[PDB]
């Protein structure tokens, strides 16, 4: 009979569907910097190649003291060596570079194929070069040409020849590309910076700051960008996509704080973008996911036995049943309120660990 209330003890995320894409250990899994993780057999030599599974948002190779980009054929035959750069020579053409539309016509009768994205599209064609090998080249999209180049030097870094990985304004429209991109990279992956938000910490309930992050200078989105790109997963040893792959930047103090650990969430905070490694250098999206805690708290909702769940923050601050008066956050878009003065049964240790309290371990 009686009509109840009560706070659930079920320790859930909101953010767990939201956040996959942003967990690269499991959803790239291989080197961001220097991506070199799979080995092939090249017959009976050993070489280690490219094997991500996302796309990396404008990643280009910078040779030392030169004028020649990366993305002009390798030098070939006779010629001097590395007045090229990193693409497939000559052959007749008929290969690389080769321009959306006649990656369209070469493929218009292959059904499958003509389903893909511009970027798998380009990915699926130049993995298609060998024969019972698993060594396939990279390629490179330029995305403002609608152009794709095969990598026919796999190579990322050489230096102390000599080239580097970088992100700079001139490879902004260039996405580098293992031969194991996902097709559906648009979903799963990386792609636009998050503004209106920095990544966070799942701890009970609300999103947290993440309390061990490197602090560095950075004067716009692009720098912080580029900056965790130069700290991120290196195989240059196979990381299996395990580095510094996450930064939050401030726009208004203009600093860049890259982390190690995956980000479980994110915070409202107005003055902030989140990037990662992958991430391309410029494009934001403003739009932050507000009704996510509101949708949770009443979907759990819809005499009574009511179960509230462990959602402390939410843009309807009555939602919450709060004991004490939830705070309105000052730097919330969504105009956000967190209740302050609730149980916590998770805490934050070193290394960016999320652990259940002592007090709360049995059971859990």
């Amino acid at each position: 009979s009686i009509p109840t209330v009560e706070r659930s003890t079920r320790m859930s995320n909101p953010w767990k569907a939201f956040m996959e894409k942003y967990d690269i250990e499991r959803t790239h899994s291989s080197g961001v910097r220097v991506d070199l993780g799979e080995d092939a057999e090249v017959e009976n030599a050993k070489y280690r190649i490219p094997a991500g599974r996302c796309p990396v948002f404008g990643k280009g190779i910078v040779i030392e003291n030169s004028d020649v980009s990366f993305l002009r054929p390798v030098a070939t035959g006779d010629q001097k060596l590395k007045d090229g750069g990193f693409a497939f020579p000559n052959a007749n053409d008929h290969i690389s570079p080769m321009t959306l539309a006649n990656l369209k016509e070469r493929y218009k009768d292959n059904v499958e194929m003509m389903k893909l994205n511009d970027i798998a599209l380009c990915r699926t064609h130049a993995a298609s070069f060998v024969q019972n090998s698993n060594y396939r080249h990279p390629a490179v999209y330029d995305e403002k040409e609608k152009t794709c180049h095969m990598l026919y030097l796999s190579a990322q870094e050489n230096m102390g020849f000599c080239f580097k990985p970088d992100k700079d304004e001139s490879f902004e429209n260039l996405v580098y590309l293992s031969k194991n991109v996902r097709n559906d990279w648009d979903k799963k992956c990386p792609r636009k910076n998050l503004g209106n938000a920095k990544f966070g910490l799942w701890v009970d309930g609300n999103c947290e700051e993440i309390p061990y992050v490197k602090e560095v200078e950075a004067e716009d989105l692009r720098e912080c960008n580029r900056i965790v790109f130069g700290a991120s997963a290196s195989d240059q040893f196979k990381s299996k996509g395990r580095g510094f792959n996450w930064a939050n930047f401030d726009s208004v103090k203009k600093k860049c704080y890259i982390f190690n650990t995956k980000p479980t969430c994110l915070i409202n905070d107005k003055n902030f973008i989140a990037t990662t490694a992958l991430s391309h250098p410029q494009e934001v999206d403003l739009e932050f996911p507000c009704s996510i805690y509101k949708d949770e708290i009443e979907r759990e909702i819809k005499g009574e036995r009511i179960v509230l769940p462990r959602i402390f923050i939410s843009n309807d601050k009555e939602s919450i049943k709060c004991p004490c008066e939830p705070e309105r956050i000052s730097q919330s878009t969504c105009n956000f309120y967190v209740c302050n003065c609730v149980e916590k049964r998770a805490e934050i240790k070193e290394n960016n660990q999320v652990v259940i309290k002592e007090e709360f371990r049995d059971y859990y």
